[PDB]
RNA sequence: UUUUUUUUUUUUUUUUUUUUUUUUUUCUCCUCUUUUUUUUUUUU
């Protein structure tokens, strides 16, 4: 994300500005981060908090890199 | 009518000890051929 510019964001090939899949929890990595995340977001819209952290810039960075190889 | 004598199975027992798997060689060595390397996408 904001480790890059909006220009950055897009999904030309597809013609969106934005895509991910959230369609397989299971024989993916990137989809869990994305289940912990959207969870996180139904869970934070009441004024509460969401104890235990969930990643941080270089974290996830590392994991991209990772997944690409992978 | 044929008496008397010529030994036998070595003696001994009431001695201390503080180490340790194995063990010891063999040299440098020409990998052949459409490529940059493909890559989104969706159904597990």
């Amino acid at each position: 994300t904001g480790s890059c510019a909006e220009e950055e964001f897009h999904h030309y090939g597809l013609a969106l500005d934005k895509y991910t899949h959230f369609t397989s929890p299971i024989r993916r990595y990137s989809d869990i981060v994305v289940h912990r995340l959207l969870m996180a977001a139904i869970s934070k819209d009441k004024k509460m908090e969401i104890k235990g952290n969930l990643f941080s810039n270089k974290d996830l960075e590392e994991l991209c890199r990772h997944i690409n190889n992978r």
